[PDB]
Formats: C-alpha cells, sequence, structure tokens
C-alpha cells in the first residue's frame, strides 16, 4: 500500500505511516503539475493533498483503488466531494487545528497596520531613523475602537477574545446570530459603525466579492480592513481605490488573484500590509495538521471510522 | 514668563499655556544640539523636553530661573534628577497615559517576530510568493508559551493582560512581589523557563546592560526577546551573536546606540524586527501626553502640587 503526499510536511507525523509498513511518497518542491499528480496518484491507496492540488474526478479515476483523501487543510473546496462519494472514497480534513494561529496573525495584521509596524521597520532599515519625535509614525490607539467581525465561527470568536484584551469593543454580523456577549448587526450597520472590519466568513456565491466598491466606501473614513479568510471576498481593484485616501489601511493575508503579482499597486501602498497566506503558519499548528491528516488516513485504511470526515 | 518645548507636539494642548498668557517657544525639526538648547533655555521658567534632550546641571544653571522640567515621556533617565532637586527645580513626567499604547506595540512586535510578518511582507513584495506550502515561513505558535516580564509596572501588567488572551502563561520578576495573579520569580528563574522575555523596567546604573551576553545565552534556545523599554538594558552586540543561532528572534523598539545605524548587523538578521522607538506613538496617546505635560508644568508655575512628580 502506497500513500501520496503532494507536498513536504513539517514534523515527523508521517513516520507513523512508515511504522505501519505503508510506503510514503512525498513530493518535493513548490509546484505539482496536474500531469505529474495523475502519474503519481495511480496505484495509491491513500492521498494527502493541499489547497494547491485540484482533486477532481479525473484524479480519482486515475487513482484506481484510492480509499481516502485526507486533506491537509480545513477547507475542501479543491476536492470534488460528490465525485469521491460516487466512488466510495472517504474524505477528511483538519478542523479546529489552525484556529488560534489564524487568529494570532489576524491580530498581528491589525497591529501591523494600526501602529505602522511594517512601515516603521522599513523606516529604520532604510536609514531614515534619525531621532525620536513626538509626531513620528503616529498610528491608531485601539482602546475604545470597535472591531466588526463579518462571520463568527471559531476563528472570528478567537479574534474577538484577543481584541477585548486590547480594550476594543466587539460587534459582528453572520448568517445566523450566536449566544455571544456582543451586539449582532446587519452587514450595513456593521460597516457603518466599525473602526476595524475583519472578514471570517467562507467564500460562496453570496459572499463572492462581498467587500465590493460600494461596501468599501461605506466603511468609515479612517477605517481598517482585515482579511485572513479568502481573497475573493474582496474586490482587490476597489480596495486600491479606497486605500488612496478613504481607508486608514488594510492588512491582507489572502488576495485575489493569489499570489498577488509583485507589480500590483497594493504593494506600492504603505498603508497596506500583505502577507503571503501564512495565517496557519505556526510550526506546531502545521505539525498538528499533519498528525490529524495522518490519523484520519490511517483510520480509514484500518477499516475504522475517521474522526474528521467530510464524506 | 517663557516656556520652551523642545519638539513640536501633536494636538493643541499647548494652547492652554498660551491662553494663560505664557510665551510658548516650540522648536521645529528633528534635532536640537545641546549648544542650541543652552542658548534657548536661558530665561525660561518652564521646559518640556523629550528623551532626545539631555537635561543636566549645565542646562539647569544656564536657565537661571527654571522652576519645572515637565517631561514629555514616562522615562526620565535623560534628566539629572539630583541636580534638579538641589536647585529646587521640580521634575514631572507622563505615566499612565501611554500605558496601553506601549503595551499594544509590545504585542505587535511579539507577533511580528513570532509569525515573521515583516519578513513575510518582504517575501511577497520581492516577488518570491509563488504558492502556498506547508513549510513556508513557519513561525512560533504563542499558545501555551510562557511570557516572562522583567519589571511589572503599569505597562508590564497591560502586556500580561493581552498575552493571556493569546493563550500565554505569565510569570514575572521585580524588586519585590506584587499583589498579582502570576508566579513571582527571580531573574535567573525567569530567564530559564520563559519562552518570551519582555523588558519593562527603567534604566538605572543597576539595570544598565541587565540583559548581558551571559543572560542572553541563559535564555532558552528558541526564545524571543522583546525590548520596548530602554536600549541600554541590552548588550546589543551580544544580542547579534545570540540571534545568529540561539534565540528564535527579537522585537526591539529601542536600541543601543539609538538610532541604530542602517549598516548594523541586526538589520541583516530577518529574525530581528526593529522599530524606531514608536512604543507610545498612538495619535491620541501622544496628544494626551501633551495635555499631561502641560498640566504638570502649569501646576508648578501656579505654586501647586503637580499630579505626576518625580522630583
Amino acid at each position: 500500500m502506497r500513500v501520496l503526499v503532494t507536498r513536504t510536511l513539517p514534523g515527523k507525523a508521517l513516520d507513523r505511516l512508515r511504522e505501519r509498513g505503508l510506503e510514503v511518497e512525498v513530493h518535493r518542491g513548490l509546484f505539482l503539475p496536474k500531469a505529474e499528480l495523475l502519474k503519481r496518484v495511480e496505484g495509491a491507496v491513500g492521498l494527502i493533498p493541499t489547497v494547491e492540488d485540484r482533486i477532481d474526478a479525473e484524479v480519482m479515476d486515475r487513482a484506481k483503488g484510492l480509499k481516502v483523501i485526507a486533506c491537509y487543510s480545513v477547507g475542501v473546496d479543491h476536492v470534488d466531494l460528490e465525485a469521491a462519494r460516487e466512488r466510495g472514497i472517504r474524505v477528511t480534513h483538519t478542523p479546529g487545528v489552525l484556529t488560534e494561529a489564524t487568529a494570532d496573525l489576524t491580530l498581528a495584521l491589525l497591529l501591523a497596520v494600526a501602529r505602522r509596524v511594517v512601515e516603521g521597520a522599513a523606516y529604520a532599515r532604510d536609514g531614515l531613523w534619525k531621532a525620536w519625535h513626538p509626531e513620528l509614525l503616529l498610528g491608531l490607539d485601539l482602546q475604545g475602537l470597535t472591531l466588526g467581525l463579518v462571520g463568527m465561527g471559531r476563528i472570528g470568536q478567537a479574534v474577538a477574545k484577543r481584541a477585548l484584551a486590547f480594550g476594543m469593543r466587539v460587534v459582528y454580523h453572520a448568517r445566523t446570530p450566536k449566544p455571544l456577549p456582543y451586539p449582532f448587526l446587519s452587514l450595513e450597520e456593521l460597516l457603518k459603525e466599525a473602526d476595524v472590519v475583519s472578514l471570517h466568513t467562507p467564500l460562496t456565491p453570496e459572499t463572492h466579492r462581498l467587500l465590493n466598491r460600494e461596501r468599501l466606501f461605506a466603511m468609515k473614513r479612517g477605517a481598517i480592513l482585515l482579511n485572513t479568510a479568502r481573497g475573493a471576498l474582496v474586490d482587490t481593484e476597489a480596495l486600491v481605490e479606497a486605500l488612496r485616501g478613504h481607508l486608514f489601511g488594510a492588512g491582507l493575508d489572502v488576495t485575489d488573484p493569489e499570489p498577488l503579482p509583485p507589480g500590483h499597486p497594493l504593494y506600492a501602498l504603505p498603508n497596506a500590509v500583505i502577507t503571503p497566506h501564512i495565517g496557519s503558519a505556526g510550526r506546531t499548528t502545521r505539525e498538528r495538521m499533519a498528525e490529524v491528516a495522518v490519523e484520519n488516513l490511517l483510520a480509514v485504511l484500518e477499516g475504522r471510522e475517521p474522526p474528521n470526515p467530510v464524506v
């Protein structure tokens, strides 16, 4: 029995598979052309893909004998679930594991923008730092400001908890209210009253470019936009427009398109902080994700019910 | 009666002094040579300096009539307190008003280092971002980690409150135990068990180079050092050696020397994030510090006790 892992993983979670007599094939590098995936997948009983791998019907048919697709991620939009179901293939993911890490970086971006940390680091690095001054790199004090969360799942709730510790007030909008000690608002009122808007809602036809030109300019002048969820939730070109003078700034860990090309105007805006989708990039988090994917995969191969099934 | 303000301040706090009939001289620019300070302080009854202005006996004797030195800062290591006392000159500062802003920046630096945010921004900006990968820009998850505060005044306590929301454990060291819900440890014990060490103590002959070579290497391999207090508290050169292969990283808002020249080795270490001493650079905070400095100066000139005296 051979298992295909589309990318190298941190930690030694895979050793468990090797200990079980399973043959582990781990693909090295930043890219995996669909052509090479099809070649490597045939004959494999188990598969551990990433969000960068399109696991469609073709891949499944090519993998005559595939029993489980243990996703190295919480999201599974890159896997044709119905195609797998129709083929008796189990599909699992890694829920819960990256919540705190994603929340942490969300906060890191808020602080990075609000207090001009990235900008300040460049200022010192480039030799512009000559002395301390009362008006140098003034940012926004967070105390008393309102953080408006769009989507209140586990990550959104983790972000709210952190925000409260910085003296921020919290409000939120979601498809459904929740028993939380925060005011539930319509998207319209949230954009109107929030000093900082953070996105934490899944991407769907309804949320595709939710933060369009009209909503971005509906936010208060001097507001900050944060997005560590899905790039497509924001109309990138419109964000550039709003950043020239309306919005205080924006912190993005996800973009559209993604990756965001080097010559894109957002990179030329000092009030924009763009990180390369590293929201879950905590070493322990990434190793934990590996352990969970491995557990799910072994579970299915041992004729047991996996702990985090999608199908 | 003339009052000399050594740097321009944000906000209109100074108008209060003008409304009282006081002549207000405010120096513009990033520099104020001592020879220039001496020339302008002569005949002044009040002085509002910054950490950039060394107020020693020479300055005091040149004024010939100075009644109060209302510091626009919380730290006063740049003022000869004993010289002022022997001359009957009052010295005040601005504590409390900058507590939350400084705590925010401290957390910003921790997240910036731990999650490699500044480095990540550069990665995307330079055009190296080509795909998402399980091992790209892996950082340190803060959950479960111990934060050791050396010095537990208002800022240290404010930092602890925020750290707890990120899932961190808090321990601290100070001259004597305080009525706080955290383990009290000796400096030695703290350095040994803390994953993140943050300095929050004033600079004095006893705290000069507190974090020397021996103590920096006494910290855990993989630990993070934060310094938003005073640069001279750390042996900068030893810090460089420790960052090459022992410590995970360091977040510094203060350095020695300050400013730290751009050719300094620390700027070439990606696991070091240096900001230009912007800890209290929250716009509202800086305007409030101005109001507080003004209230203290006016109080002394009015023959009444100032709210935040040091001398």
